[PDB]
């Protein structure tokens, strides 16, 4: 609008269940943090491999973390949140954020 930004925020929230002898299909990566419309989290999906477990949830590329098994993401390092997603083996339930013009 004239007197700025206008856009839709779309929050998923999927669960994944993959078999042991693949991943979950996506590569992370990381983006005094307050996050905003237009930078909501610092971990985001760099990647999504098309047809894989998560793609196939749902999840797609230039979404952002927002929730991992429960715990909130959104100011946590790149480190810890591969940690806490290793932690849950085969399964992984996530909350993640879409913007969009
Ligand atoms: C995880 O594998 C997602 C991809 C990723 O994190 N790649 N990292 C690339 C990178 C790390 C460090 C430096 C640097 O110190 O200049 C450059 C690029």
């Amino acid at each position: 609008g004239p007197l700025g930004s206008d856009y839709i925020i779309k929050e998923k929230t999927v669960l994944l269940q993959k078999k042991d002898s693949e991943g979950f299909g996506f590569v992370l990566r990381g983006a005094e943090f307050t996050p905003t419309p237009a930078f909501p989290a610092l971990q985001y999906l760099e990647s999504v491999d098309e047809g894989g477990v998560a793609w196939r949830a749902g999840l797609r590329m230039g979404d952002f973390l927002i929730e991992v098994n429960g715990q909130n993401v959104v100011k946590v390092g790149h480190r810890q949140v591969v940690n806490m997603i290793r932690q849950g083996g085969n399964t992984l339930m996530v909350k993640v954020v879409m913007v969009t013009r």
